[PDB]
């Protein structure tokens, strides 16, 4: 094409000239430019060929300077100013060029984690309403953000001559000149601002070209120069043109450069995707040797032998075609130019018969040499004339072949056609017009005269020394043996030769050095490191080709004709690596039955090929190869997208299954479904080209509404609203909001882009800072939370993330090469290895020891352009750990367009499911390969799933959609929940299949909520739609709020008529700090250790520790230490898997447990679990599964069958049938033992799903008991008739609370009380206790004992003489339950998947173990005694044991419970079952029922404790509640959730017996569990995954989720409005005291504040009070309901008081926060002190600053601090102590009469005092717990 040069013009000094006339003569183009006061000269020239320059000035001597030229870029030449010595065995410079990496990574989440650590990039965004759209910014996308190259030119050894060190950059016009000293170590980073020679912005990618010259003491003249090629970065295209913001979904191509923008923040360079290889030229048969329609289309045209390839200055590739020499223009048609006479189509694959060709710079003349003629021609016309077998003249050479010990020296020193020449091969053209050409085994020069000489002279055998590894000699000290191929580098204008599979080049100093390959002088050993990805260390096998691009770049061909035939590629870097050509296992030459020819139109690295023999560099670097053997010519182009018949480009997004349409521009244009076809997104531009409308599938049209300049106002959404945009006078954005919201606020640093702040509606302002790189350096945060980013560019780029809160400090090592992109993830001595090759694989080499591969192939429906994972291969460290996972695609095509679009999920070559895509009937047809499964999901004609039809007869699920495309109702057969909304898109009704309507009414931000029975409930909304308050139907007002605290952000409940808050203590990444329940101080503390997992959990006196391997960073220990007791969990695990888990305990009695697991080979099954408890050996249990579905089909010693949905457990002695109706409901439940029925169980539903009817018959000879079931108005259970007569009544308060029951048996009706709160008072007569926590206290005589954690610890009754004490694991699980009366049992949990399922019990008064079994839906159904007796368990639909049959079927126990679980009948009261209803464990002494997370009370029908998680959802999800109520007041029915509708493939399987999670490894197994086990359980079992810290680690989840996908489309099963979430805030926010444009930073205890443009003047006032203050890290409390955190200032507070405008008292400001000056006199330990004090209060959060002068200021407010907590944590433990007293409970010491008697009176024991148990120095957080205290007297 056509470039451009630039150069400056200087004198001896360095003082550029005013007049020089540059003047360039080349075919017909003439043209000159006369230099100005800059001295630069500019001029316009073609490209690729060589040109020469004249320089005129009037006292200076005219000089001329001839330079290679790109062909298509911005030349930077050298600059010119207006011999003697000889260098040779020289050091030459070996530079290490470093470039900032491509903006590749982005968040998943830009709202949870905006930082990008590798590439230190800010991706935030803004949520709009009325649409799904997202504004989005990406730090990259800016000019602060500059390119950067790191240039190391020497190491620590310097060369002992080097003085002086010359740098060059040359960067689209800009050369850059630098001269340095010689230095150990020396190095330069070159820094890039984007922009050409002429101060352009520069898009894409850029090539640079850095020189490295090295001066020696020896000679100042000559400098050593080494050139070499680096990429760097360009400007990024801004598609949506919205103040530096873009449209989440509106995206742009460059079409020059290849990448694809995404509005989203994902950048896809798709040039750095594999290469592809294609057919240029022939169709794999040989051509008639006359050559007839040879001038034609190259495509598809026969050739003969293809021997030489050449570029031709015109970007021609001349054909070697054997016979004739074919000219393929760029016009893609061929012309024949060249008939040879002496060459036989007998010859054609002949290697005597090779010619070599080569095109001139200068003059674009071909020059042939054959071998066999002994003559070198020139082609005359390269248009080809009438004759064109004397279409050449001789140039060399006379036709004869000349003695090796010539006495002429075969003509030399005469003309080139007179004199004789050996054997010509290969032939290279220099810069200046210099012919060289291999003769035998010397080099010949043939100059401009026409005068023939000898370069590489030899015969001269005496000078002659053996090829040196390291050091460079000349040419006449070289002797070459079987030289071939030659070729002229473009950027160097050195001479390169192939020799005896070696390269060597000869520079234009007459310099000889290996470049490639390894010689036999030092093979071995030679390098005692061996294996590295440099050229010089690496041997070639059988070279046959080079060539050499325009950046240096060589290309080398290696044919064994046999096996080996690849194309190796040899960077600047002098690393070498493979471009094309898999390794064949057939042989191309000696096997008959072999095919040598696949992958074109594929990637190059899988392609084979066939005896390469020549190749050639075209115009936009790709590469040709002459592919003789498959008679063809192959081209290894750059992946690209091409233009389609309807000009336009293609790019797609498999992970999100997207097609993206670009008109020939790369604008945007549609945005297609990749699996369905139909349009998701349409949109429209102005004249311009800006953005004015995104129009989605649905109607819902997003309008940009612009000015003629395209300036953007505002958003017209979908529903009509405007969302205001003001773009700043910096070009900015700098107001997103809405007529009441300021959804976005945002300040720049000035014309950079670079985002300084972004402030919300709520006033949380972030504060982003950079260094001069525009790299981001730190974060800031309100809660004074400081993220920081620390870069160190060397050999390896390292980037170290801290936090100012935690010891999770993170670092990130990348090393780039010309394979792959490595990286290291550290946390202490854990490293996760990440590595993303060129090839496409991305390989995860996890710290744990698993290790995952993904593969990538060309995408079946978008081609080469995108490559998508169709393999994945996993490794455990085990003997049998290897597994492989393959999705195989599939297309049909009917009159060239798709038809269908299949996927086929196999694992070892066996499939398991096929997820087909009919496009013409709009079906999704999924399916098993073995007829078991079978699901169709029909599609509307707007493209959205609608319809789910399953096999076996089950009921179909079907959705009804709103005009906007919001799920609007979902319906499973005789099942229905349908909504209706407002014009403004609120849910104003909901209506139920039995015709139950629910009625949403909106009032000024509050919402009422009606159902028809009159209940109401009023929600009071924030305008961020979150919570303040909730009134309850009883009229009782909850009330809510969040607010910014010091390092955290809390959010607190109160409940009606109470200060006893609920508070919820969350960190900034959302992970939960501390829970409290400020009614009796209860208190749970959450840590995270340096691995950013849970490290401790304190409570009370309690504290859990989790133990991590420090290599592997699994989790090895979980220790829960609570004084004397110890109890600890210990795990050995194969990679993420656990393989062995051990129980020990330090109690005396307790015994302890071990329980090994093996795993199937090649799978993540488990084969077998063997326990050993109180080292007594139990039975190994066998797990056997269909590898095909994942289902189990074996477990101990039972077998299962399915059938449809159906399952049947067997045994040679029971049968286990369970019947499932069409909506997946359990209908019938059938046990049969000894082929006698035991049990059976019919289960009839209503339209809702609520439980009607259930038929049961206990034992084979008793009768059948007919139980119906009727609900309320409210679906709350009213009625229970036995054999349709009345039995049970029951009735509910507005709230739901039940205040009628007939207890157990009883025809009594029993009234039920309650508080203001919803707690309960009384149960008939019996009074009941719950304290202001909200945790059960009392009933009655029955005592009970909640620990900060919520576990029940002790429960006694003093009257009836019992007491019952229970032992917790770390895991917050139920170990040990040990009576007075004699019972004693321990609880293990050996199920790795049911965590929270008691597996095996351990019987203290016989020392007996019992395992228990469930069935597939978590039912007890058979027990096992380590005594050897057999027990089989009949158990109803919510998994209750009614019934236990011996070993020789016969009933020994026989159970009748109420609807709420109270047990009115059993048969065998001495036969103990651990489990009782709904599965959880029953204790007959408590008449409690225990879940691992909540306890059930069956007397009063409700838990004994609130979940107060429930608050975080409510506001979102806006329904009838009550938080002591049980599943709804219906217990018998499943809780009605969206759930129920079955709309996604994994849950329709699941149902079918199907376990993914078991064939397909990561796949996530479906929970069961009735109630949500704890954070730490959960946690446990998760922190065995990959962290998502890092953009590498995101990049790797991209991956897994994406393999992982089933469906093609999968809806947003949700029936509320989407509220904006954000990061740990619950509820409405209250006014923080750090203001909006306030910057707050807490870094090691030291306080700095900041300031922005948008901060008040009074938050400016509490910003200087606190900055420099010293903050008592560790040492805030809850006083009072206040969260107090604690400042000292070193000074003076008259400073301070002056900027408060205040003396003394209190001030309040114009946001409400309060300032109080004080000024105390404090009597701490017996030391008086006086001083200033500072108070900031808003509402609970308080901010208190104290005055001092001395050093020990920090070390006197600690001090006082804990002392003052000492007196709360001694007054509160004291008072509970005398109330313990007062209500005749047991104390937590034991005391005499006297003791007891002083206590009651004074309120103190003398002699005793509360002394810590966790001590305070380690534990400064429970200073003010009283739960920490314990009574000792001075005996200890
Ligand atoms: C942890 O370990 C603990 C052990 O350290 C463990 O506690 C022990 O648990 C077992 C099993 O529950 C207890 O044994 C039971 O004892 C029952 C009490 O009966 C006593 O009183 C009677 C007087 O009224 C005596 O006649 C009777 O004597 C019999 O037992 C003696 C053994 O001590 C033996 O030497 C005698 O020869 C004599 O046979 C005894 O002293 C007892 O009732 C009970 O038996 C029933 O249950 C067995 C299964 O558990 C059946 O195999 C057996 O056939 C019995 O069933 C019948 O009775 C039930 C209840 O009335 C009905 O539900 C059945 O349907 C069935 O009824 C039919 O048959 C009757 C005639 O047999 C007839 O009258 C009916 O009309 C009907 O036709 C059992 O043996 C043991 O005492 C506990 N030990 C201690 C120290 O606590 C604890 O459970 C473990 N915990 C966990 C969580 O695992
Ligand atoms: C699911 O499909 C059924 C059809 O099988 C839809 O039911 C129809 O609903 C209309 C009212 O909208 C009634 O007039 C028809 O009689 C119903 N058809 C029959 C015979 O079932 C139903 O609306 C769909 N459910 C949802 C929520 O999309
Ligand atoms: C909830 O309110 C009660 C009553 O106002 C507070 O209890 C009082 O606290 C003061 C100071 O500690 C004592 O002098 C009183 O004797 C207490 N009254 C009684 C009878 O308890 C209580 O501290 C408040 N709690 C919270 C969480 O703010
Ligand atoms: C600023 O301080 C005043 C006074 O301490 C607070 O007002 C008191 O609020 C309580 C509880 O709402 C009332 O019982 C008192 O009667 C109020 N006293 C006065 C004199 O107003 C006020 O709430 C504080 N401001 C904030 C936003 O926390
Ligand atoms: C290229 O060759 C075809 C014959 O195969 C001919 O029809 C066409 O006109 C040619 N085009 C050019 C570039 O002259
Ligand atoms: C920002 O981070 C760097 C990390 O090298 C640190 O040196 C610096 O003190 C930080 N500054 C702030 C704003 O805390």
């Amino acid at each position: 094409l056509v470039s451009l040069i630039r150069g400056q013009v200087v004198t001896t000094d360095g003082t550029p000239l005013v007049g020089v006339n540059v003047s360039f003569v080349k075919y017909p183009k003439y043209g000159y430019t006369i230099t100005r006061q800059d001295g630069m000269f500019d001029l316009v020239a073609n490209g690729g060929s060589s040109l020469t320059l004249h320089f005129e000035r009037a006292p200076f001597m005219s000089q001329e300077r001839t330079v290679w030229l790109p062909w298509n870029s911005f030349y930077a030449m050298d600059t010119l100013v207006m011999p003697s010595c000889d260098l040779s065995g020289f050091v030459r410079p070996d530079p290490v060029i470093i470039s900032s990496p491509l903006s590749t990574f982005f968040s998943d989440a830009p709202g949870r984690n905006p930082i990008v650590p590798e590439t230190q990039v800010l991706h935030e965004e803004i949520e709009v309403p009325g649409s799904s759209i997202k504004l989005i910014y990406l730090s990259s996308r800016t000019a602060g953000y500059k390119s950067l190259l790191k240039i190391i030119m020497t190491q620590s050894l310097v060369p002992l001559n080097l003085i002086k060190v010359h740098l060059m950059v040359a960067v689209e016009g800009h050369l850059f000149q630098k001269s340095f000293l010689a230095s150990p170590n020396l190095a330069y980073t070159f820094i890039w601002d984007k922009t050409d020679a002429y101060g352009q912005k520069v898009y894409g990618l850029s090539d640079a070209v850095v020189s490295v010259g090295f001066e020696y003491e020896t000679c100042p003249s000559l400098i050593l120069w080494e050139k070499r090629t680096a990429l760097l970065q360009g400007f990024e295209l801004d598609p949506s043109n919205l103040g530096g913001w873009s449209l989440d979904k509106h995206h742009v191509l460059n079409v020059k450069s290849g990448i694809l923008h995404k509005g989203n923040g994902e950048n896809q360079f798709l040039t750095q995707q594999p290469a592809v290889i294609t057919s240029i030229m022939g169709n794999g048969r040989r051509r008639s040797i006359s050559c007839p329609s040879c001038n034609g289309l190259a495509e598809g045209n026969k050739l003969l032998a293809p021997v030489a390839l050449a570029v031709g200055i015109d970007g021609s590739l001349f054909v070697g075609d054997f016979n004739y020499i074919r000219r393929i223009f760029p016009s893609r048609n061929v012309t024949s130019i060249l008939e040879l006479r002496n060459k036989e189509f007998k010859h054609s694959n002949n290697p005597a018969h090779k010619y070599y060709l080569a095109v001139d710079p200068v003059s674009g003349s071909l020059y042939v040499s054959d071998t066999n003629s002994r003559r070198i021609y020139k082609v005359k016309s390269l248009t080809g004339t009438k004759d064109l077998a004397g279409n050449s003249e001789v140039v060399a050479g006379t036709g004869e072949q000349c003695l090796p010990f010539d006495e002429a020296r075969c003509g030399d020193g005469g003309k080139a056609v007179d004199a004789t020449l050996m054997s010509p091969r290969g032939i290279a053209v220099d810069k200046y017009g210099l012919m060289y050409f291999v003769d035998a085994t010397m080099i010949r020069k043939v100059d401009q005269n026409g005068i023939i000489s000898t370069l590489l002279g030899s015969n001269d055998l005496t000078a002659v020394r053996p090829l040196s590894c390291d050091s460079s000699m000349d040419v006449s000290q070289v002797r070459l043996e079987w030289p071939t191929d030659l070729a002229v580098d473009p950027m160097d204008n050195s001479l390169y030769v192939l020799e005896n599979n070696v390269i060597l080049r000869i520079t234009e100093n007459h310099q000889v050095s290996i470049i490639a390959g390894r010689p036999m002088h030092c093979q071995v050993p030679g390098i005692d490191y061996s294996l590295s990805k440099l050229a010089i260390h690496s041997a070639l096998e059988s070279a046959s080709a080079i060539a050499i691009s325009h950046t240096g770049v060589l290309y080398i061909s290696e044919t064994d004709e046999k096996k080996i035939n690849r194309l190796r590629q040899v960077t600047t870097n002098g690393e070498i690596c493979l471009l094309a050509g898999a390794a064949s296992d057939c042989d191309c030459k000696n096997d008959v039955n072999c095919n040598c020819y696949s992958g074109d139109d594929g990637y190059a690295t899988d392609a084979i090929l066939n005896s390469p023999s020549s190749l050639a560099v075209a115009p936009d670097g790709t590469i040709y190869i002459a592919d003789l053997g498959n008679i063809r010519i192959r081209a290894v182009s750059k992946n690209r997208p091409i233009l389609n018949s309807f000009n336009q480009y293609e790019a797609a997004s498999p992970g999100e299954q997207e097609l993206y349409v670009f008109n020939a521009d790369g604008i945007h244009q549609y945005t297609l479904s990749l699996v369905t076809g139909e349009y998701l997104y349409n949109f429209t531009y102005s004249s311009d080209n800006d953005v004015t409308e995104v129009m989605d599938s649905n109607g819902n049209s997003l309008k940009v509404r612009r000015d003629a300049s395209g300036m953007p106002r505002h958003l017209l959404m979908p529903d009509n609203q405007i969302v205001t945009l003001a773009v700043g006078t910096n070009g900015g954005l700098k107001l997103v909001s809405t007529q009441t919201l300021e959804l976005g606020l945002m300040t720049y640093n000035g014309n950079s882009g670079l985002l300084a702040t972004k402030s919300d509606e709520t006033g949380w302002t972030t504060f982003y800072d950079y260094d001069h790189e525009g790299r981001l350096t730190n974060v800031t945060r309100p809660t004074g939370v400081v993220t920081s980013l620390h870069r160190e560019m060397e050999k390896s780029i390292t980037i170290d993330i801290e936090n100012s809160n935690r010891d999770d400090d993170v670092t990130v090592i990348t090393n780039l090469s010309s394979v792959e992109a490595s990286y290291t993830v550290v946390q202490d001595q854990v490293r996760n290895s990440y590595q993303l090759c060129n090839n496409g694989t991305l390989r995860v080499m996890y710290a744990n020891g698993m290790s995952i591969s993904f593969h990538s192939e060309p995408h079946v429906l978008a081609g080469t352009v995108t490559p998508t994972i169709g393999r994945c291969n996993i490794s455990l460290p085990m003997e049998n750990g290897l597994n492989s996972i393959e999705w195989r695609l599939r297309k049909e095509q009917i009159k060239g367009k798709v038809t269908v679009f299949g996927r086929k999920l196999r694992v070892h070559g066996r499939n398991l499911l096929s997820i087909d895509y009919d496009r013409n009937i709009r079906t999704e047809k999924i399916y098993d390969d073995h007829r078991k499964f079978t699901l169709r999901i029909i599609y509307d004609q707007l493209g959205r799933p609608f319809l789910w039809l399953p096999s076996s007869g089950l009921a179909a699920v079907n959705v009804s959609y709103f005009f906007n495309g919001r799920l609007a109702g979902l319906q499973r057969g005789a099942m229905s929940e349908r909504t209706d909304i407002d014009k403004q898109g609120r849910i104003i009704s909901r209506m139920f299949a039995d015709g139950k309507v629910w009625s949403y009414t909106y009032l000024e931000k509050s919402m009422v909520l009606l159902l028809q029975s009159q209940r109401q409930y009023i929600f009071e909304y924030d305008s961020s739609d979150r919570l303040h308050a909730v009134t309850m139907p009883s009229v009782a007002r909850h009330s809510m709020s969040t607010h910014t605290s010091v390092g955290y952000i809390r959010n607190i409940y109160n409940p009606p008529e109470s200060n006893a808050s609920v508070i919820f203590d969350y960190s900034d990444d959302g992970r939960i700090l501390k829970t409290s329940f400020l009614g009796t101080g209860r208190q749970v503390f959450y840590k995270y250790g340096k691995l950013s997992k849970l490290s401790e959990i304190v409570y009370d006196s309690t504290a859990v520790t989790f133990g991590y391997d420090e290599t592997t960073g699994v989790l090895k220990m979980v220790n829960l230490q609570s004084g004397g007791f110890s109890c600890t969990i210990r795990y050995r695990k194969i990679g993420p898997l656990v393989d062995k888990q051990i129980y020990r305990f330090s109690e005396e009695g307790m015994v302890n447990a071990r329980f090994d697991y093996t795993y199937h080979d090649n799978s993540f099954r488990i084969a077998s679990i063997k326990p050993i408890i109180s080292e007594t050996p139990l039975p190994v249990d066998l797990y056997r599964y269909d590898e095909i579905s994942g289902k189990v089909e074996h477990f101990g010693k039972f077998g299962v069958i399915y059938y449809d949905i159906n399952q049947i457990i067997t045994t040679a002695v029971m049968t286990l049938s369970k019947h499932f109706d069409t909506h997946g409901r359990i209908k019938e439940v059938q046990y049969e033992m000894f082929r006698s029925l035991m049990y059976w169980m019919t289960v009839q539903y209503d339209s809702m799903g609520r439980v009607t009817k259930r038929e049961l018959k206990l034992g084979p000879y008793a009768n059948t008991t007919k139980y119906t079931y009727d609900y309320d108005g409210d679906g709350q259970l009213q009625s229970v008739a036995v054999n349709d007569r009345p039995t049970w009544r029951y009735s509910y308060d507005l709230n739901g609370n039940l205040h009628l029951l007939n207890p157990g048996n009883s025809v009594r009706l029993m009234p039920l009380r309650y508080d203001l709160r919803d707690r309960i008072t009384r149960l008939g007569d019996i009074p009941y206790k719950i304290d202001d926590d909200g945790f059960l206290c009392q009933r009655g005589s029955d005592v009970f004992e909640y620990n900060s954690k919520g576990l029940l610890t002790r429960a006694y009754n003093k009257a009836n003489g019992w007491n019952v004490q229970y032992r917790y694991d770390g895991l917050g699980r139920r170990a040990s339950c040990k009576t007075n009366l004699g019972h004693h049992l321990q609880y293990f949990y050996a199920d790795l998947h049911n965590p929270t399922r008691v597996t095996h019990v351990y019987n203290h008064s016989n020392s007996e173990i019992t395992s228990l079994y469930y069935d597939l839906q978590g039912h007890l159904f058979a027990m096992e005694s380590s005594s050897g007796e057999e027990y089989y368990v009949a158990s109803d639909n919510t998994g209750t044991p009614l019934a236990v049959f011996s070993i020789n079927g016969l009933m020994i126990k026989q159970l009748q419970y109420t609807a709420y679980g109270e047990i009115y009948y059993d048969s065998n009261p001495d036969f103990q079952l651990v489990i009782g209803f709904h599965g959880g464990l029953y204790d007959p002494l408590t008449k409690l029922v225990h879940f691992t997370q909540r306890d059930y009370d069956v007397l009063a029908g409700r838990w004994t404790s609130p979940d107060y998680t429930m608050w975080k959802n409510i506001g979102r999800e806006p329904a009838p509640f009550n938080l002591y109520m049980f599943k709804s007041n219906n217990p018998l029915s499943n809780e009605l959730d969206l759930k129920n509708y079955v709309t996604d493939v994994k849950s329709w399987l699941v149902m079918f017996g199907f376990q993914l999670s078991n064939i397909i490894p990561g796949f996530p197994r479906a929970k069961m569990y009735f109630v949500s086990p704890p954070y730490e359980l959960t946690e446990s079992q998760a922190c065995e995954n990959g962290q998502l810290i890092t953009g590498v680690q995101q990049t790797t989840e991209r991956h897994n989720q994406a393999f992982m996908a089933l469906e093609g489309q999968v809806i947003s099963k949700r029936l509320h409005a989407s509220i904006r979430e954000k990061a740990g805030h619950w509820f409405a926010t209250s006014t923080p005291i750090i203001g909006k444009g306030i910057m707050f930073a807490v870094k090691k205890g030291r306080v700095t504040t900041g300031i922005s443009s948008i901060a008040t003047d009074d938050s400016r006032k509490i910003a200087s009070v606190l900055n420099s203050a010293h903050y008592l890290e560790k040492m805030h409390y809850s006083i009072e309901g206040k969260d107090t955190h604690y400042f000292v200032k070193i000074g003076s507070a008259d400073s301070d008081l002056v900027t408060l405008a205040m003396t003394s008292g209190r001030k309040v400001l114009d946001s409400g926060v309060n300032v109080t000056v004080s000024q105390p006199t404090l009597l701490i330990n017996g030391r008086t002190r006086r001083f200033t004090n500072i108070e900031f209060q808003y509402s609970t959060l308080l901010i208190n600053i104290r005055y001092g002068l001395t050093a020990d200021t920090l070390d006197e407010e600690k001090a006082r601090v804990l002392d003052q907590a000492r007196q709360r944590a001694l007054g509160s433990a004291w008072a509970k102590e005398q109330q313990k007293a007062r209500d005749g409970r047991e104390g937590s010491r034991v005391w005499t009469d006297g003791e007891k008697q002083q206590l009651l009176n004074t309120g103190r024991v003398q002699g005793y005092e509360g002394y810590y148990v966790l001590p305070v120095e380690q534990y400064p957080e429970l200073a003010d717990s009283s739960s920490n205290i314990q009574f000792l007297r001075q005996n200890e």
